[PDB]
């Protein structure tokens, strides 16, 4: 549970956006967990090693920056086991 | 996603020893996740009304500080999902 995030781009068929992607490497081999951005309607991130990394439809959340509440949106990559799943939130809302 | 912590004291048919609760309120009814201690072998935490928090054989871990490392146990509350089990392990490895 210990958990390290990348600033990197995305694509929605529209669209691009950049954001944070959240992830984690074992050993060893490295692994993304969820994808965080200011906009809705993306569909994957590009990643040795390319890889297409498809998204969830994210689940929005209320954010507090100084300049007015911003909304963040959340992108769990399909298929995360939902112990991962649980270990994402609990690092997120953890960032105060 | 979010949690809270509290100073707590725990019970094992051992004897007894002290540590952090970490625990989560219901809107306003309030839900302990998981303990962590400094010492193995404790069963229970008594809980606004009082209550009967069974705990599970602890999981060992690794922690730096001013006297060395660490040895810390965490202790999940008995029948966690494996969601909010997740969740912990988020919180956890974020604080730092």
């Amino acid at each position: 549970g210990k958990l390290k995030q990348r600033s990197i781009k995305a694509e929605g068929d529209g669209i691009v956006g950049e954001g944070k992607a959240l992830y984690n490497n074992e050993g060893g081999r490295t692994f993304m967990y969820a994808f965080i951005s200011d906009k809705p309607d993306l569909r994957v991130v590009k990643w040795g090693g390319c890889n297409t990394i498809e998204l969830e439809p994210p689940r929005k959340f209320l954010v507090d920056s100084p300049n007015g509440a911003q909304i963040k949106y959340l992108y769990f990559v399909r298929n995360l086991n939902t112990l991962r799943r649980g270990a994402v939130l609990g690092y997120i809302g953890a960032t105060v």
